[PDB]
């Protein structure tokens, strides 16, 4: 029998990503616009206290998916206010975690988990065991397209000097605002070379209006760029089938 292996035990939880053939940034900037033209009726129709945030839920599924590691010394990039921190300090206390935001958003969370105000374009890192990284934001529809694009390419560039540096972190959850630019697929690619681990995920249930997904130190899955175009494809169909009729 299966036994126990049949509770974790994807199937219920991200979409399954298989690769598939075609350019994902042409399709990422195709369905963007196409939610960008929508009605109030469209756009509301597929868009759709306990905690610090609704993010604490969040990193407790994706944690889960990375068979619970041992998180040791923990630092959470964009932080906000604290979701992402409170689990991590009920799972082992708040002496390992340092959290990293923009407070300028106030702290929800424990106040006695270490938190440093700083831009983590700015901020340089240093060695973890867990890095944490909940940074990324979807603008809104009377911009132009590459202003997003290059927002969220500078945040994933942020990340990457952690990444890359000489002990790069065990376990990492880092979630992907834009996955279909050139540049967020390139370094996906390099920290999967880096580190040897590495999958991206969608998450079940995530809004459709966005396009995240999260980047986990779980074995290896490779053709990220496939992937990504399987997702934007399927995401596309997906708005589709929400916002009619
Ligand atoms: N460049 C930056 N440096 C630091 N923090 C930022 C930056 N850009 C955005 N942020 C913050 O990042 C946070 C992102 C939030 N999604 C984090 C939520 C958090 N994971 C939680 O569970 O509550 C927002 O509070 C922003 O204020």
């Amino acid at each position: 029998p299966l036994g126990s292996e049949v509770y974790k035990g994807d199937g219920y939880k991200v979409w399954k990503l298989e690769p598939s053939l075609g350019d994902p940034l042409e399709l990422g900037r195709k369905t963007k616009t196409e939610m960008n033209a929508m009605t109030h009726d469209e756009f509301d129709r597929m868009k759709y206290g306990d905690k610090p945030s609704k993010g604490y839920d969040k990193l407790r599924v994706l944690l889960d998916l990375m068979d619970r590691p041992r998180l040791g010394t923990t630092v959470d990039l964009c932080a906000g206010r604290g979701g992402w921190s409170e689990l991590v300090k009920d799972l082992e206390g708040p002496k390992g975690i340092t959290a990293v935001s923009l407070w300028e958003e106030e702290w929800m969370a424990d106040p006695a988990i270490h938190r440093i105000n700083a831009n983590v374009k700015h901020l340089r890192p240093w060695q973890v065991d867990t890095l944490l990284f909940d940074g990324g934001e979807a603008f809104k529809r009377d911009q132009n397209l590459r202003k997003e694009e290059n927002f969220n390419d500078s945040l994933l560039d942020a990340v990457d000097a952690w990444m890359m540096q000489p002990v790069p972190p065990r376990n990492f959850v880092i979630k992907i605002q834009v996955p279909y630019t050139q540049k967020a697929i390139a370094l996906l690619e390099k920290w999967q070379v880096k580190t040897g681990k590495g999958r991206l995920v969608r998450l079940a249930g995530d809004r459709l209006s966005n396009t995240v997904m999260y980047f986990l130190s779980v074995r290896l899955e490779t053709q990220i760029r496939g992937r990504v175009t399987t997702f934007v494809r399927e995401l596309a169909e997906r708005r589709k089938d929400r916002s009619l009729t």
